[PDB]
């Protein structure tokens, strides 16, 4: 029961053009776009109700921070969280890792202990871990990759041992579209007694997650990948290891109490990982990103997707010279090469079709290095996309074929 | 030339109601309304260019990133800072002390050197101190207080000496509303060697703000409060030290390569302290906030608010037992309390009134400690309030002198 017609509706920057030529935006893996349910939930928030949230005695102020609450709320039910207060609010995945890297890192891992990260991972998910080993001393260590764009499990043997501390893996490649085996992995992983984080910023959307079922440790995503608003994101950590956690930031808000000369004591999770004044018209805008994902249902949206994807990849047969990468149970994303032409001039010349897409190394250098590629092109999937984009794509594609030779 | 009328115009939250009475938003000191204008402007951006920056081969993606950059630039010039690479974008003030403490903190303070800061200071020009401290190794200064809310300037002497690598002040208030002599003081901390933090999330909007005339070190605020949206602020930093400076958070986009067997280099400030996707809505709303505000003329405004502060002052005579705090040369706050009446009351019955006033010891616990009170009133005074409204606080206030006994 999905309408492609009715949700493209929603979104006014999809009825824009580009070059005089419908725009044909083929980027939602970079940032997805939002329906007009999302800009104007916020903007009305702006506009009727805004306050300081903070809990103030005025009404505005009290209204603010119950809107902000329920947004915790109902964001804990859509990843199927235990309980709303095991969820952290952040910019994004990227400072959702940090904080991780940080307040959990720096107080769990020692010099001697090894983290273990795969190759395809984002750069927001192995920089803050390099950081993390390089004050800490401790190992980094990496799961090779296979051709075909799969992790190369057979070795998880020999990377796992007493000293692993956590493992940091992608729920989906924002690359390749590989989706990992979560759930066997932190089974493995915690029978060594290490911890794991999933990078879930490009998960969250293509299908429903529940982060009990995977039983992951720490679970990060970006809200303007989810359709939604800018700056704010879902830091997830299980209650037992929340509440051990130490503050990162610190500021008004995340104390308990401030003395000059009895020193400063905090609240408690998540509260106390949230110092300052919140983004709550990020907040508000997420809710309604959240709601509105929630009415098309995420099986409905993984069904569309999933078949436009296959119409897609086939689609692509007719093209001479292409190179794909990943396997071909890919979701979200597609990464190739036209010929030997740079990356860059093939995605340039799409923008002229009025085609958007993401050509360079996709903040994933480690990955491109594994195919001695210096960057791909990458079009995304989305709900809002259609049969006749991918034509367009096709097309234009064989016709930079025919001109560049 | 300024009519609150023509302002209040643009101030679609003013018109509103509660309570079933006229609502009296005295309450911009914790975060300010924003004009339609503003809200607009970032509604606007998601409607129609909505793309992800980070300069992309595409032509929506390569529009966001360059309008941006046009913010930041036009940001350099509202405090005229001597270049637009000098100032760091950040979720808002706290988050930009946050960064200093650590980034640069870290870096620059050995176990036995001492920071100053000022027993007015907001928690967020605080506990960041304390913390650094407290894994430094470091001593931690403050400058006492005079019964009038201001500084008590003669025991500068005893507390800088040769080990004073930084002093952290306020340059407004955001209780007592006092104005700190900031250029001398920078200049006094200056002939000891130390760098000067100034926290001016209260001062941006009250009157005009020049980086270089102070020659302040560090510099920030939050545009929330400065009549913008939620979740963007302005870290300025004297591009001397800046470019010396430390990633803090790490991830893509503030990485210029990055190699599992290499290791990873950063990219130049300030792009080297801005991981992951922006806030670009909320910079874009950012914008026309400054915008806005400039086309009034800080000058303009900075005189309707004098005018309409020494009217609400010498009108609170007529009020019986109140007792205020601060200055009578005061900016932009008024704290309060009504004889012996804990001020959450006060603020409850005023709310009832269709009047939004703070109640607590707003963020600033050293502060009230000084007083021996446990919390205070506290009504703010902005461009867009007028005089009526300061006799509805007046006369309300009366009232509930009247009433309560």
């Amino acid at each position: 029961i999905f309408s492609v017609d009715k949700v493209r509706a929603d979104f006014p920057v999809l009825s824009r053009e580009v070059n005089g030529l419908p725009l044909a935006y083929l980027d939602s893996a970079a940032s997805a776009q939002k329906p007009s349910q999302v800009i104007d939930a916020e903007a009305e928030f702006y506009r009727h109700g805004y306050a300081a949230v903070h809990r103030g005695i005025h009404t505005l102020s009290a209204q603010a921070t119950e809107k902000m609450e329920n947004v915790r709320k109902r964001a804990s039910l859509f990843i199927n969280a235990r309980s709303a207060e095991e969820l952290v609010f952040v910019r994004g995945t990227t400072e959702g890792i940090n904080l991780v890297a940080n307040s959990w890192g720096n107080s769990n891992v020692r010099a001697g202990d090894n983290i273990i990260i795969s190759q395809m991972e984002h750069h927001a998910n192995i920089v803050p871990w390099q950081m993390l080993c390089a004050r800490v001393g401790a190992e980094l260590r990496v799961i090779p990759l296979n051709p075909d764009g799969t992790l190369q499990l057979e070795t998880l043997p020999t990377l796992f041992d007493e000293k692993t501390r956590l493992l940091a893996i992608t729920h989906v490649s924002n690359v390749l579209g590989t989706e990992n085996p979560l759930a066997e992995m932190i089974t493995l992983a915690h029978q060594h007694g290490a911890k794991v984080l999933v990078d879930g910023a490009q998960a969250v959307m293509h299908h429903p997650v529940d982060v009990q079922a995977l039983d992951c440790d720490f679970y990060v995503f970006s809200g303007h990948k989810l359709y939604g608003p800018t700056g704010i994101g879902i830091l997830y950590v299980k209650e037992a290891l929340l509440q051990e956690m130490p503050p990162w930031e610190g500021g008004g808000s995340m104390i308990a109490t401030v003395s000059l000369s009895e020193g400063t004591t905090w609240t408690k999770a998540p509260w106390r990982f949230e110092a300052g004044t919140p983004n709550t018209g990020g907040i508000i805008g997420l809710g309604a990103a959240l709601e509105y994902v929630s009415a098309l249902g995420l099986n409905n949206i993984a069904e569309y997707e999933q078949n436009l994807m296959h119409y897609a990849l086939s689609q692509l047969e007719s093209v001479p010279d292409l190179t794909l990468y990943g396997p071909q149970n890919r979701l979200g994303v597609i990464a190739f090469n036209l010929g030997k032409h740079h990356a860059y001039d093939v995605g340039s010349f799409l923008d002229n079709y009025g085609i958007a897409v993401r050509t360079g190394h996709h903040c994933a250098m480690p990955l491109m290095a594994y195919y001695n590629v210096p960057a791909m092109c990458r079009a995304s999937l989305a709900m809002y996309n259609t049969h006749e984009e991918v034509d367009r794509l096709v097309t234009g594609l064989q016709r930079i074929h025919r001109l560049l030779g």
